[PDB]
């Protein structure tokens, strides 16, 4: 083993990486960013806060939520506590990461989680919608990013020097393209 979590992300990089305009080419990475939500009846921590980062495909299944999945387990596991994670990623699960996620749960059943996207990942291709297909079937929350998404990210996962976020052209419009697409997806 050998990853552990960045603490966050510099603002060049955000918002390169998370444009969900119809860049589907040169973002070549995926970009994971999470909170980690202990709970022993009375809500007390852990809380934890993090980035991981991937190459699209060399290498791969080493893959950015694999990469969580691993750490998540040593570093942080407690027995009988109510977990909450949290992640929002650049790119969407493939359907191995999907399939290696559903495996997870089963074997954790005090641990939730949801999934916000910036962008939909070769989404023409069935094997791909079958994932998140099969992660809506599991239990698991696959939301697309809107605006109070990037920001709660700049808010918490971005180096942002005191500046409030700042959308770029037309966040708003992709949005709902996304959503759309993956509510039919979905159906
Ligand atoms: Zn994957």
């Amino acid at each position: 083993q050998i990853r552990n979590p960045m603490k966050a992300m510099y603002p060049g990089t955000f918002y390169f990486q998370f444009k969900n305009l119809w860049e589907a080419n040169d973002r070549n990475e995926t970009w994971l960013c999470f909170t980690v939500e202990g709970i022993k009846r009375r809500s007390v921590v852990s809380w934890k806060t993090g980035v991981f980062r991937n190459q699209v495909d060399s290498e791969t299944h080493c893959h950015a939520e694999r990469c969580f999945l691993s750490w998540f387990c040593d570093d942080i596991l407690s027995p009988n506590t109510k977990y909450q994670v949290t992640w929002y990623t650049s790119w969407s699960p493939c359907p191995d990461c999907a399939g290696e996620v559903a495996e997870f749960l089963a074997r954790h059943s005090n641990v939730n989680l949801t999934i916000f996207t910036a962008r939909l990942y070769y989404f023409q291709y069935p094997c791909y919608q079958e994932g998140l297909r099969s992660l809506s079937q599991e239990g698991v929350a696959v939301e697309i990013m809107d605006y109070e998404d990037f920001k709660y990210c700049w808010e918490n996962f971005v180096y942002n020097d005191n500046e409030p976020f700042k959308p770029w052209k037309g966040l708003k419009t992709n949005f709902r393209l996304l959503k759309r697409r993956l509510r039919e997806s979905l159906q």
